[PDB]
């Protein structure tokens, strides 16, 4: 073993499946976890299995004195609070904050420069790419089985953004947008594959469909369901993101394309089985389709049972969890920094702008 | 029966493609053809397999008095000069004119004018949406199976642009740019399906892989080959584009998928014969993926074997030439007008623009 003691901060449904993952994972003891709603702590207990310390307010979670280590999986309005909390706090721990990591470029401004000066790791909860299949996408690119890289295609085609608690993830000035709260995952996927930097959004998108059955005091939701969005990079790499919150009918929630010169490869994520028919579950599957000599390659893509089953994320969130414990231990780096974090959010802000105002955003 | 005798004028790969298929349609006679080179006269002729009557220019044959209808089957520069002399001919003919239609905006003003005055039927040959796929595809989302339609995805992978005659389809002066000759066909299907007229076009792309090494007086294809374009419409729905020409390793050249607030569809065209590996005969397909009961439906689209062995585009160009029969005879009315033509070549070249400047570009 060697313990880490792990500290929730907010215990929702994403901490639930922290606390799932982290059980998988030897050396790792919950210790406290705070939330300001009881029900919250009530369920988030019952999960864990055994005691731990409560707290409604994360404050007093600080200077318990029970934590080797943070996550946050609280709104994401509340993320940056609790951050300039962790970071004026006398301790100085490692944190691991859910996406995204900011909701505004107020935000994003401030955290940028108080994350500068704090001395202990803060990894961004982009966990995306360690889905296996996606792996493999990353690694082709990476290694050059598709040649000088161009091109980069990612579609999500899911159902409509699920009920929470207080109903937090309704409005964009709660959730940053829906490109922001929903598809920071992408636009950090894009740098990550095409290592390269944005210098330019474009973006349509509406409300079009969902949530007009809700009111909140007499208000129906300001957010998107569905957009297409077009990044251009430093070196002349394009990517395009397009998402439809109402294609829950398809068998495969996205889809991942990358071409090159040398070859193309494709990559088909199915829907989470707690979210599907049951008994039609389908496999993940990844298609190498070279110029050279014609003759596509196709292959399913298997996780292990277990670490699927911890998740609704294709067993993503084990390895994030081994990597930030690797951090922790000074046995690896932080994968996912702010600075990543702050990129995938600003991208997203800067899509919500050009929506808005019909026209394109440059990138810093 | 009812003959009609057919001039072509151009006598190259798609003219003999158009001369397959007029061999299924009884009732058609080729009465005179053609084309300034012998060599292509001579082979399209062999294809032929009777006697018919050549000419080396255009103006012979419009004052032949052997035709009833013709077919241009030129290149794109040569289009509105021909029909300059069609118009202006004493005996007044219908006319397909195959894609694009124009190549500058100078010609699409000149165009609309002159054709306004013209008495003949006028047909923009833009066969795409006969091909059997896409006319479910049209049909699912005209009468409502998707529910109330939102967006439309066009994804074409293909192989760079071809080796022609004279070598003219390697420079924009003469093909009007990429987005207006390979992809008409694209921007009218949009506005065919979303039923709808553009207000606006933004589009991302680059020459980035293709043609370096083709001089021509010394100089390099200056032609886009991959690209992203997003076209947003007069009710809010939107539609997306994306190019790669270098991308001949996909098995499916073409993906289509339309988005509304019942169900979502899918369909799949394969690379054409004379493209594709030979025995590898894979066939295009539908899938219906609706939203309310969780459970899509696939099934393989056929065409007829001849129909299908009578060109590279999935039999559409037969179906084509069935609208095109009943529109010379005053029995049926031209589908695909100038008007179509010039609205599909004007999104075209307001893409080129907006990959130039740097902005998105307003349609009226
Ligand atoms: N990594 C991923 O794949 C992924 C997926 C879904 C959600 N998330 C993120 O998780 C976070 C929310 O988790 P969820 O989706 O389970 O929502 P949830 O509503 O189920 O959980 C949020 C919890 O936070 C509590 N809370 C509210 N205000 C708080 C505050 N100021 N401090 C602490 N706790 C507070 C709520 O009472 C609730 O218990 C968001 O940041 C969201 O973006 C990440
Ligand atoms: N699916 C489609 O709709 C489709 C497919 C292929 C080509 N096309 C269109 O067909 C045209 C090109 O035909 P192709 O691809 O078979 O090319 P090609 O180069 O193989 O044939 C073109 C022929 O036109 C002749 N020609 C040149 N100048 C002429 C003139 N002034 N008058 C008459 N004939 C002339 C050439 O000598 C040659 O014989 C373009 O407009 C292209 O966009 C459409």
């Amino acid at each position: 073993v060697r313990t880490i003691r792990y500290g929730l901060i907010g215990a929702g449904h994403m901490a639930r499946e922290h606390v799932r993952n982290l059980a998988l994972i030897p050396g790792s003891l919950i210790t406290a976890v705070s939330d300001p709603q009881p029900s919250s702590l009530e369920e988030t207990v019952a999960e864990i299995g055994y005691e731990v310390t409560t707290f409604p307010d994360h404050r007093e979670l600080l200077v318990s004195g029970l934590v080797d280590a943070l996550v946050i999986a609280s709104p994401n309005d509340t993320h940056l609070d609790i951050l300039k909390d962790i970071f004026s706090n006398q301790m100085k721990l490692p944190v691991l904050v859910e996406k995204p990591v900011c909701t505004t470029a107020a935000q994003a401004d401030e955290l940028e420069s108080l994350a500068a000066g704090y001395s202990a790791p803060v990894w961004v909860a982009m966990e995306y790419r360690y889905m296996p299949p996606v792996q493999e996408l990353i690694q082709a690119a990476h290694g050059g089985k598709l040649g000088n890289v161009f091109m980069l295609s990612i579609v999500e085609h899911r159902f409509p953004f699920l009920h929470k608690v207080d109903a937090w993830n309704r409005f964009n000035e709660r959730t940053g947008g829906t490109l922001v709260e929903k598809c920071c995952h992408f636009f950090d996927l894009m740098r990550l594959i095409l290592q390269d930097e944005p210098t330019r959004i474009y973006a349509s998108g509406g409300h079009d469909v969902n949530h007009m059955d809700e009111l909140y005091e007499g208000r129906v939701s300001d957010m998107i369901d569905n957009a297409y969005v077009v990044v251009d990079f430093k070196s002349g790499r394009r990517a395009m993101l397009e998402l439809s919150m109402f294609a829950e009918g398809s068998k495969f929630q996205e889809r991942i394309s990358i071409v090159g010169d040398a070859a193309k490869i494709e990559c088909l994520i199915p829907v989470a089985a707690s979210h599907w028919i049951e008994g039609d579950e389908s496999e993940a599957v990844v298609e190498f389709s070279p110029r050279s000599p014609l003759g596509p390659e196709t292959h399913e893509v298997p996780v292990d049972e277990a670490v699927l089953a911890a998740g609704a994320h294709h067993g993503s969130t084990y390895y994030e969890h081994l990597g930030y414990r690797k951090a922790i231990l000074g046995e690896g780096p932080v994968e996912v920094t702010v600075a990543d974090g702050l990129q995938s959010v600003r991208m997203g802000l800067a899509a919500e702008r050009s929506i808005i105002e019909g026209r394109p955003v440059e990138l810093l």
